[PDB]
């Protein structure tokens, strides 16, 4: 899987 | 923008 | 295809 | 992973 | 939006 | 292209 950094604002790590 | 539902686990709305 | 929820106004199901 | 409502016809929750 | 490190050469933070 | 952080082991920068 890969880690995406998206704003939830605050940036969060998002694993996909 | 579009709303994606991803697990952060708990599902969260993610707007893109 | 899939249903994306995107602003189009209002957020609607959109066929992608 | 993120969930997408995609035709698989029936529309199925698909987990990418 | 999500941030991607993409070449634009210099690698730039790009906000999709 | 961009740098994705993906499991490949370890999570490394990956050119996408």
């Amino acid at each position: 899987a890969c880690v995406f950094f998206c704003e939830d604002a605050a940036i969060i790590g998002l694993a996909v």
